[PDB]
């Protein structure tokens, strides 16, 4: 007789040859969760080898420039307040005159 008669008896999971996309789909697969506890796995070898020996961990060369890139984000994404309802009747004044201090005939403020 032949063989065709395997409905519960194999699903799928005996032969790659069943399938070729799933085939490759499992062994790319399998390499990357390696690369992933293989990269790692050396790398505790080579921290715990030297600890903190062969590594720097210390690199404060630009002190300043930690202080500057810092708040050069927060300067600029910032940029001082945009919310109006949290700002007083000043600070609200100080954005919008802010902006029409350099070039203005009228202004963005149709409301008070």
């Amino acid at each position: 007789h032949m063989l065709g008669l395997g409905a519960s008896d194999f699903e799928f999971g005996v032969d790659p040859s069943a399938d070729p996309e799933l085939a490759l789909a499992l062994r790319v697969s399998m390499e990357e969760q390696r690369q992933r506890q293989e990269e790692e796995a050396r790398r505790a070898a080579a921290a715990s080898a030297a600890e903190a020996g062969i590594a720097t961990t210390g690199t404060e060369d630009s002190d300043d420039a930690l202080l500057k890139m810092t708040i050069s984000q927060q300067e600029f994404g910032r940029t001082g307040l945009p919310d109006l309802s949290s700002m007083t009747e000043e600070e609200q004044i100080a954005y919008a005159m802010q902006m029409s201090l350099q070039g203005a005939e009228f202004g963005q403020a149709e409301s008070a």
